[PDB]
């Protein structure tokens, strides 16, 4: 199948499959994924910008770690996208972790490589 940028799962895909079979990806890999914050799940560490939530959606659910500076949209109950990598079963560390604001991403060859 295609469409988008990159490939991308949910909180189902990523233990059930892509959204028939396409595959599963690699413990090894980066990736993409949407799902809605489990409340109370979101930990934040008492001294540092480290996290961990557990996002599902009506199939299932996957952990989410991220460490760094969260979305200050992010809620415990909201249909956030998460990317980074895949940790060992149905866990990731995301790497930036984005809360549907649209978003759009202004590319190098603009900012400060015209």
């Amino acid at each position: 199948l295609r469409s988008n940028i990159d490939l991308f799962y949910t909180p189902g895909e990523i233990l059930y499959g892509k959204r028939e079979t396409q595959q599963m990806p690699e413990v090894g890999q980066r990736l993409r994924v949407g799902g809605m914050v489990m409340p109370g799940s979101v930990q934040r560490d008492p001294n540092s910008l480290k996290v961990t939530f557990t996002i599902y959606d009506a199939e299932g659910s996957v952990d989410v770690s991220y460490e760094g500076i969260l979305p200050d949209l992010f809620r415990e109950g909201q249909g956030v996208v998460v990317q980074g990598e895949l940790e060992k079963g149905n866990h990731i560390l995301a790497k930036e972790v984005l809360a549907k604001h649209d978003e759009n991403y202004t590319p190098p060859e603009v900012e400060k490589a015209m």
